[PDB]
């Protein structure tokens, strides 16, 4: 009478055997293969620190070649100065970071970080920080050379390539991102790193907005937890490029099955699914800055998600990112304006082969429409198709080795995309992948009642995703090429088409 879900029972959808884990000319292994073994933390390969200042490699600031005029300086030796140092107001954490970050000290504001400390924080609290948290990230930061001792490749625009570290590396590198100790990342007329998104937390300090405080409590939760326990998994970070994308008015694939439901989340009920990132096309969107909607939350209470800011270049059209193995540290409530950290997370996926959580994200970046018609345009159609496609196929893997798709309402709200178009182009892109889908609409029962009573009728009449590509076409010839002003709808002109053929 009032079903919370319809289609395929979730317990029917997917949720294979790892080859050996090695460095290859496609993929860089952080750690050593030979000693890893679950419960006990990897050790990095190689032993001693190999530095790279070049334009294919991230830029370290421990590098010899980390300089700054003074007779050129050590930068890193002045970071060390700066942060080895008893942090009692929040002011002297903010004198710390511009001691190496001089040109920034006029244009970096850090009211939201002395405003969280002095007038968020109750006593005992802002004490914990400053006597037990904040002097264990200036220490996982100081590690750096010992932790992360080889180059991380840049993962460029066009590279199909990976990278496997540790998530202790990965802490070792966001103390670094929060004390803002990247160099070249910060000029806003900076050429190298144009094309890369912020790493360095500055922009988390800044302003008054009432949701700072709360990325804030979500981001010391997570440094809480690494400091005090060193993590003893592996994450894998993939770019993926497609040169060759279906010709989608021939497909002759047919639809694949679909759970779709207007409540629960894809990171609590998509547990073992591919899970999808609503993405901008520089990874994280506005994390370490004011964004708080779908993709900022996943990359808060997933904190080593953000690492992929440090060396993930923006996405082409053609591209996506694949993160395996981070791990949830924090719980939420709300959304955007009202997200609120509540607690804690004990993370309970179980580890791969590879040591790393069962936890597979892709980030796939859907378009901004100025007008709402334009997303009804051929091209702009199959960019959307190809993107969602890019995310769901794994070249080499078979069909029933492929778990469903965890995805909802991709590129809604700001965006200005159509959610009824865009879960049909998601339904498309897994049916050409060979995956089930498996549809959050959070709250939406309407959507979730539509999706499902289209998805159906698509289906009972054997329609292939040529067939459904090609009532795509015709929507846009009859109702948007010539409109100047739509007058009918997509799934009621969908029905019509099919009932009167
Ligand atoms: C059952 C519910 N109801 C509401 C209102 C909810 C909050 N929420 C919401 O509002 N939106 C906007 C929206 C779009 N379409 N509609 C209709 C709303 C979301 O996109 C959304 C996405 C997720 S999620 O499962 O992706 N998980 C993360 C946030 C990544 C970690 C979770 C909650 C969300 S969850």
């Amino acid at each position: 009478p009032d079903k919370k879900w319809l289609g395929t029972p979730i317990e029917e959808m997917r949720r294979i055997r790892l080859p050996l884990l090695r460095p290859s000319a496609n993929h860089t292994v952080t750690i050593r293969v030979d000693l890893l073994r679950a419960g006990e933390v990897p050790k990095p390969f190689p032993t001693h620190y190999k530095d790279l200042w070049d334009n294919k490699h991230v830029k370290m600031p421990c590098s010899e070649q980390n300089l700054y005029p003074v007779t050129a300086g050590s930068r890193w030796e002045l970071i060390q100065t700066a942060l080895l140092n008893k942090f009692t107001r929040p002011q002297n954490l903010k004198d710390a970071i511009l001691k190496y970050n001089v040109a920034y000290s006029k244009k970096w504001d850090f009211t939201a970080l002395i405003d969280f400390w002095d007038k968020v924080l109750e006593e005992a609290e802002a004490q914990h920080l400053y006597q037990s948290i904040l002097p264990d990230m200036v220490k996982i930061a100081l590690c750096l050379p010992n932790i992360c001792t080889q180059p991380i490749p840049l993962l460029a625009a066009a590279m199909n390539h990976s990278i496997t570290m540790s998530q202790e590396q990965i802490a070792s590198l966001l103390a670094n991102a929060f004390f803002c100790t990247f160099p070249r990342r910060n000029a806003k007329m900076k050429s190298e790193y144009s094309s890369y998104p912020d790493i360095n937390f500055n922009r988390l300090f800044e302003g008054r907005s009432s949701r700072k405080p709360e990325k804030l409590k979500t981001l010391f939760c997570y440094f809480r937890r690494v400091t005090a326990a060193a993590p003893t998994g592996l994450v894998t970070f993939t770019r993926q490029s497609l040169e060759d994308f279906p010709e989608w008015e021939r497909c002759e694939k047919p639809l694949t099955r679909l759970h779709v439901t207007y409540e629960g989340t894809i990171e609590e009920n998509g547990q073992g699914m591919l899970q999808v990132d609503f993405a901008n096309r520089f990874v994280g969107g506005g994390v370490t800055s004011a964004g708080l909607v779908q993709e900022e939350i996943r990359f808060l209470i997933n904190p080593e998600l953000i690492i992929s800011r440090l060396f993930t270049e923006v996405l082409d059209h053609n591209e996506c990112l694949i993160i395996t193995g981070t791990e949830q540290y924090s719980e939420y409530t709300g959304y955007a304006e009202t997200y609120r950290w509540s607690r804690s997370h004990e993370d309970g996926s179980e580890r791969d082969d590879w040591q790393r959580r069962c936890t597979e994200i892709v980030a796939i970046d859907a378009l901004h429409f100025r007008r709402y018609l334009d997303q009804f345009v051929p091209e702009k159609m199959r960019r959307e198709l190809n993107k969602a496609y890019c995310g769901f196929l794994r070249p080499g893997v078979s069909s029933e080795n492929l778990s469903a798709v965890a995805t909802g309402n991709w590129g809604c709200g700001a965006f200005g995309g159509d959610a009824r178009l865009k879960a049909l182009i998601q339904i498309l892109a897994a049916a050409a992948a060979e995956r089930d889908v498996v549809y959050f609409t959070f709250g939406d029962s309407e959507l979730m009642r539509d999706i499902y009573s289209m998805h159906i009728f698509l289906t009972e009449r054997k329609l292939t995703v040529g067939d459904v590509y090609k009532l795509l076409l015709r929507y846009y010839n009859e109702e948007c090429r010539n409109c100047s002003t739509p007058d009918i709808k997509l799934y009621p002109f969908i029905y019509h088409a099919v009932e009167s053929c």
